[PDB]
């Protein structure tokens, strides 16, 4: 299943290098989320990251950057609830209940589902799995890590979204490098691309 990574809410030096390094290791999709931030900073980061990885990035802010930097698409959210006037491209959003995903997933390229790890139940999750409600178009989000990654693909999720379990592996000015982040990503990607689980 796909392994989606969400950026950190704030901008930090070396972020562009780390992101590029993650793409180089096969990062499927990158969700650019920088709440309440001057567009300027988003452009700076996007400029540093190799053009060829632009169609693998979805932005939660300043939707105009979508066509400006040839991004993949946009993710509607509380602060940015609607696509631009005559937008044409990949659109996605978050849902927070089995019902929401049910009456909305077909209106998006894919949707997020959270909090998987708390408001749902492993059992109702399985019931929603057989009902085909959850499929390759729904991405699991919320409290995902190396300990429960396999449990998610077991649910039939078309992907897993991570943020903290990944970026928390790096502390600026305290670490001499970001190896731990890249090494930990490869580990998660190996579990995600690890078919056998039956």
């Amino acid at each position: 299943m796909k392994l989606i990574v969400v950026t950190t809410p704030t901008f930090f030096v070396e972020e562009d290098k780390i992101i590029t390094a993650l793409f180089e290791e096969g990062l499927d999709i990158l969700h650019l989320r920088k709440p309440e931030t001057p567009a300027m900073y988003s452009e700076r980061l996007l400029t540093l990251i190799p053009e060829k990885y632009h169609r693998r990035i979805v932005t939660h802010e300043h939707f105009y950057l979508k066509e400006e930097f040839n991004l993949m698409g946009i993710h509607l959210n509380a602060r940015n609830p609607s696509e631009p006037h005559d937008y044409a491209g990949h659109v996605s959003c978050s849902c927070h209940s089995v019902e929401e995903v049910k009456n909305r997933k077909h209106f998006y390229d894919y949707v997020f589902m959270s909090p998987i790890y708390s408001t749902y139940t492993a059992e109702e999750l399985r019931e929603a799995q057989k009902a085909k409600i959850i499929d390759s178009k729904v991405m699991a989000l919320g409290g995902i890590n190396e300990d429960n990654l396999l449990e998610i693909k077991d649910f039939g999720f078309g992907g897993a979204v991570v943020l903290g379990d990944l970026w928390n592996k790096f502390d600026a000015c305290l670490d001499q490098n970001y190896l731990a982040v890249i090494e930990h990503f490869k580990k998660l990607k190996k579990l995600a691309d690890l078919e056998h689980h039956h």
